[PDB]
Parts: C-alpha cells; structure tokens; sequence
C-alpha cells in the first residue's frame, strides 16, 4: 500500500506536499524499528523485484518538479544515513545490471540532478553490464562503453563530461567487460556525418586533452585492438581523418600530436606526419586492416587520408612496380612456352615442359596458401585451376592417354584469359579489365539465362516440326536432332545460319513464324541489356571501377611488401626518424603542401631554418 | 522500380487473399499492445535511431526500457 | 482564426455529414492536392479539427461510398495527409488517445516506436493497404 503511493506519486508528482506526508508516514513507521533501520527502510523505499529505487523511478518520468522531488528524497536519505546505499544502488535486473540513478539522468539530459547526486556521493564509475547496454544485435540495445562519462560523451553532453573529468575519483582509463575505453566507446558510436553532425570528434579531442597522456590510445581491448585499429576495422572515416592529422597548438600537449610542420616560410610548409601504428612494421597495423577486410565497403574514403596514400605510393615507387613488371614477364614467358608446346605437340619440347612443370607447382602453392588463408579472389581460383590442368596433362602425357591435349589447351586458352589480372598495373588498362569483370558479373549473366532458356524452348519445338522422318536425306532433315537445332538458332543469332522455307516439314508457316519470333525476341532481349547497362554504369563504373582497382592495388601492394624478407623491408623502409619533441625519436613521413587561402604567423613549428637538409 | 515493387505488392496481397482464415490468424503481423488505459489495440513495432534531435523522453509506454 | 470562432461557437456542429456524406475532414481529404501547389497547410487544420474534438467520431464516420478519410485519403491520391495519419506522435496526455504512433522506450538515440494496424492491415474488409494497392486510377 505504502510503496505503491510513494512510486505513484514520485512519478505522477502532482505535489510535493503528498511526497512529504508520506514520507513523514514513513519515519512514523521507521521510529519503531530499534535496530536495522537503514536496511528496512530501504526494502520499503525500493522495488526488490528490479532493485529499482523511487530517486530511479522519479528520474526516468521526468516533470517540472523533479529537482524539488530529487532534493526532499536527498534530504530524507541524508537525515537517516542512508544517503551513500541509497543513490549508489542499482537493478537486480539480468538485462539493466549496474545501471543507477546517474546512468538515468545522463540519459535524459538532467545536468543540475547530475551535480546534485555526484556532490551528494555518487559513484561515477558504475559499469552497466547487461545485455541491453552489451548487445549483440544493434536494434536490440545501446553500446556507450558502460559508463556515465562515455554516455555524456555519446549523447553530446559536454559540461556532464567536464564535470565527470573534474571530479577525483573518476577513472578515464577504466576499461568496460568488452575491454573498451570512452575512446574506444567513442570509436564505436561515429557512424557518420549526415547522420551525427561531427560531434564524437569534439569529444573525442576534449577528451584526450583533458588527459595529456598517450594511455588511452595506447590501451588495447580484449579484441587485442587500440582506438586508432578499431576505426580501421571498424569503417570510421572521420574519426580516423582526425586522429591520423592532427596538429595542437597548445605547447604543452604538443606530444599528443601525430601531424607536425617542421617547417613554413609562407604558404609552403612540410607537413610531418607519423607512422608507429600506421606502417606496416607492427603486427595488425592500420593499413594491414583497411585493406585486407571487405566487411566495410568504405575502404575508398579510408585510403585516400593522407599518409596512407602515400605510403601506397611510394611503396610502389620503390619495389612493387618492379616486382609486378617481373611477375609479368615470367608468366608472359611461361604463358609462351606452354603455346610453342601445344602448337608443335623433343630437347627443346623436354625443356620447356620442365620449366612449365617447375613454374606451375610454385603458382599451385601460392594458390593454395591464398585459399587456406581465406568477388576480388575469383582470379586465385581461376589461375589454381590453369595450374591443376597443367600438371594433371604433363602427368598424363607420359603415360599413353589421349586426353592430355584437352587438359592442355583449356589450360592455354584460360591462361592468357588469366592476363587480363596483369592488366591491373596500367589504369586505363586496370578500369577496363575491372569492368569487364563487373560486367560479366552483374549484366551479361542475365541476358545468357534468358538466352539459354529460349534455346531450350525454341529448340524443342522446331525439332518436334520435323518429327517428319528424314526420308533417306539427311541433308534434307536439318533441325532434326535437337543440338543441331540449337546450334542453327546460335548460328541465326549471329548471322552465319541459312533461313529457309522447310521442305521436310509438316507446317512450314508455324516453323517460320516460330524462328522470327525467335530472333526479334533475341534482338529485344539484346536491346534491353544494353539499356540496363548504360542505366546501371552511369556514376557507377566511371567512379567503382576506380574504387575497386586502387583497392586491388593496395591489396596487391601489401602482399608483395609480406612477401619480401626482413632485410629487404629494412632496407625500403619508409620514413625518416625526427625529433618531434624534446626526449621522442619517431618515424616521420614528409608531405609539402601549398596553400594560399589561410595566412597566419607559423609559431608551431620544430626546424627553425626552413629548408630541405 | 516503382513498377516492380508494386507488382510484388499486388501478388503479396493476391496471396494473402488465396489463404484460409487460420492461417491467416496465424501469420497475423503485429503484436498486441495497451496504448492507454484501457485501449488494446494491434500494433506494429519499429526500432529507429536518430542523432540530430536530442531531447527529454516524456512521452513513453514501458518505463523498463528493453524487448521482452 | 474563423475556423476558431466557428468551433467555439455553441450552435456549430462538427460531425455535420453533408449530402454527399463527407465530413470536414473528408473534405479535407478531397482539396489536398500536394505540397508544391499547396504549401502544406490541410495538414495543421486537420491537426486543428482533430485535437478541438477530442475523440474518434470523425475517423470513424463512414461516407456514402462507404469509407472513412482515411480509407478515401488512400483511395484518392493525397500522400502529404496520409503520412500524417499513419504517423502521429501527439505529446498532450490528455489527448494521447487520438494518436496512431506510439514510443513504448527510448533510452537514448534509440527509440522503438509502435505504429497502429487497426484499418491498415488487410484483418477488415477495404483497408488502406488493400486500396492502395488495387487501384491504378
């Protein structure tokens, strides 16, 4: 009866006057209890059921007189010295364990309600471990990292997270169940621009700030990942371009910074950005991660910031082209020998089949490795299969089978089919052999589907017309098996056939009538795939074909950077090592920019005479 | 586009309209709800997420904010 | 500012059926042509209508053609006003009831609203849905 009419009337709250005769009818009550009157008068002034509180219950259903409601609840708690278990306490709940009146009135925009329960003894640390606030499924649920000030932090409330970082007893690196930091908590809850308006980067900036250390960032998750690693992964553009390019004025954090000018005489200036995670040095860096995943399907927003592409860049500068030009040259010769074989099929044939056997074991291995360590590996796949037909018809050729040329040729024919992947290091070349694979993939299909059905209706039919007999002519009875009737329609298509009137035939008419059909329905079909085509490239393969072929670059890039030796990648290691601030030697990479639109005094700046040394 | 989906619309409801009535009862979408007191009514429920408008939730059903 | 004075008024009638059977709101359904030709204002004087009588008369009431507006909102053409009904968050407690769209939680950015299905699901004869649908007019 009683704590019904307190929870009614916390929520309701049509008067504070009826909340202060309860609850003097309730210290009525409590004067009899002698001893264990805090943990009484708490079963009474709290759901057992959920673990639920009246302070949680008047916070969650807000109304102009809550902070009124909020102070009679503070005072009554503090007069019986039950303040600090009071507000402290936190549901029962499987689902909404750990969350507290703080979690509440930050979720609900209450900054005074916030101060007055942190000055009254709050614990700004409370993880809210449940399944709705650590979902699996997003729309089930709302991931902040489990915390008040990653919840201020998220749902953009500044002064509640100035207020928590002020405070002693906060903990700015206290890591949630997932191992997740507010940075990482903030990496998480970045998904865009249009949708966000760009506030998690203000906080994130604030909130590295406030902390003028490289701990948060330098915090791996229980995924063994850091802030700037989760952004890769995950497909965060924004957070990303910030935390790659940024220069602090302030001289005291100037460490925290990863983007310095060395130098500026006016509008140039040597921009000096950094490389510790970002190279492909350590294990699991940031460029490893955006390009070898496809779950993002962002990877050209994430490739085009700065020092990642020029890493690319110069990665290809260096040893890549070379290494991609000799690639070509081998399977160009390899490619050519096995022509020469199959054209004149005994020293030189004995040669160029051991050379062919030894060449096409390596590419089976790597296809094979390429596989096992796993629409852009379609290529592994096809150049596995030309390495399997090889070996299998050098295999048979020793024995006295006659089927090794099949195996041969189907080999060759794929191989210089294969060439086509070689046409990736040219870019006019790359988008035109991109889009041959796109279109193959998405447009032609759909026209040989429809076109192999009619065959096999059309063909069924024109044959079934000549169910007349040859009638001792062969050459009479044309259409009369149903293969040679489709190869006629194939060869109708094209125009190589020979239309006539059927003399062998029952209803000449109907035969003929058929056939046109036949071929209007072919040149409409044809028609509309061309204006499908022309629909669905418009904006399409001017800028995917791109997108697609600079990624296949970067991937191919990394993989022949992961298959050099240690030396070689000491030797064309990227970068220069700088002195960024007095006691820190870090890699470097040099970009010279001019800008003309911002004029401004350069004080930040390391080298104080502004030249190339 | 405008035309494809509206066909799927068409034979949507087309067979919607081929079933018996029990079957129909039993893939009834939505779920019943108490909207206010004393109203029950059929409803539909749909999760949205949005950033640009941030306010105070005054206007809620369930005070436990979770599915069950 | 008339549309006031005439709802205050004692005398006047809100449920009135003309003789072809329309209310004031199957009125405003018929002169909702779009938003481009309109600017948008049948919307705020259904909003208006509706909220001056706190109650579900006037969606209940049927025309002489036998449909409700919001069935002849969907029968004839009109998208701005459709939306409108379908979609209706209205914060006065008092008139909570008249409203078809629902937030049973929110805890933050998320927020599970709960739309209506009471004339719109194809359970009763020439819902909104099956109107929709099976009409190339």
């Amino acid at each position: 009866r009683l704590k019904k009419r307190i929870f009614a009337a916390v929520s309701e709250g049509c008067v504070e006057e009826l909340v202060e005769l309860l609850v003097e009818l309730q210290e009525l009550c409590r004067r009899r209890h002698d001893e264990d009157v805090p943990d009484f008068l708490m079963h009474k002034l709290t759901a057992s059921d959920t673990g639920k509180t009246c302070l949680m219950k008047a916070l969650l259903n807000i109304n102009p007189n809550t902070k009124e409601i909020v102070r009679i609840l503070l005072a009554f708690a503090e007069e019986n010295d039950i303040l600090g278990r009071f507000i402290n306490a936190e549901y029962t709940e499987e689902a909404y364990e750990g969350q507290t009146a703080l979690n509440i009135a930050i979720e609900r925009r209450q900054g005074d309600i916030a101060a007055l329960l942190i000055a009254a003894g709050a614990d700004v640390n409370a993880h809210a471990k449940g399944a709705f606030f650590n979902p699996k499924y997003q729309h089930e649920g709302f991931y902040f990292g489990e915390t008040p000030l990653a919840l201020a932090a998220c749902t953009n409330q500044p002064e509640i997270v100035q207020l928590l970082m002020e405070h002693e007893q906060t903990d700015i690196t206290s890591r949630d169940s997932r191992g997740n930091n507010i940075l990482h908590a903030l990496v998480t809850v970045a998904e865009d621009f249009k949708t966000q308006n760009d506030f998690v980067k203000r906080m994130y900036d604030m909130i590295l700030l406030r902390s003028g250390n490289w701990e948060l960032e330098t915090t791996r998750n229980n995924d063994g990942l850091t802030p700037l690693q989760l952004a890769a992964k995950m497909g965060k553009a924004e957070i990303l371009k910030y935390i790659l390019s940024r220069e602090i004025k302030e001289k005291r954090l100037r460490s925290l910074s990863r983007k310095f000018t060395d130098w500026a005489y006016g509008p140039v200036s040597s921009s000096l950005y950094d490389l510790t995670n970002v190279d492909t040095t350590t294990d699991n860096s940031v460029l490893e991660i955006t390009v070898y995943n496809t779950n993002i399907d962002n990877r050209h927003e994430m490739l085009t910031l700065e020092p990642l592409h020029t890493l690319l860049h110069m990665k290809w500068k260096k040893f890549a082209k070379h290494m991609f030009f000799l690639s070509f040259c081998f399977y160009f010769f390899y490619n050519i020998t096995l022509t020469l074989v199959s054209y004149y099929r005994g020293w030189l044939q004995l040669l160029g089949r051991m050379f062919v056997l030894i060449w096409a074991m390596c590419i089976s291995v790597k296809e094979g490795i390429a596989i096992f360590l796993l629409s852009d590996a379609w290529f592994h796949f096809v150049f596995f299969i030309q390495a399997v037909l090889v070996i299998l018809s050098v295999f048979l050729y020793l024995f006295a089978y006659k089927e090794y040329l099949a195996c041969l040729v189907l080999a060759m024919a794929l191989g210089w089919a294969n060439m086509l992947y070689y046409t990736r290091g040219f870019q006019s070349m790359g988008m035109y052999s991109v889009m041959i694979q796109k279109v193959i993939l998405h447009d032609v299909l759909k026209f040989l589907f429809v076109y192999i059905v009619f065959l096999l209706g059309f063909g069924v039919a024109l044959a079934s017309l000549i169910e007349k007999c040859p009638k001792d002519n062969k050459d009479c009875s044309s259409y009369g098996s149903f293969s040679d009737a489709v190869l006629e329609l194939f060869k109708l298509t094209i125009g190589l056939g020979d239309l006539n009137i059927q003399q062998n035939s029952k209803y000449p008419i109907l035969f003929l009538f058929l056939l046109i059909t036949y071929v209007i329905l072919t040149f409409v079909l044809l028609l509309n795939m061309l204006i499908a085509l022309m629909g669905e490239t418009v904006e399409n393969v001017s800028k995917e074909s791109e997108r697609i072929w600079r990624l296949q670059r970067a991937r191919t890039i990394l993989e022949f950077e992961k298959m050099l030796p240690e030396w070689l990648r000491s030797r064309f290691r990227m970068g220069e090592l700088c002195k960024v601030a007095e006691d820190d030697f870090r890699l470097c990479l040099r970009i010279n920019e001019v800008k003309w639109t911002e004029w401004k005094t350069h004080v930040s700046f390391l080298n104080e005479d502004p030249g190339p040394v």
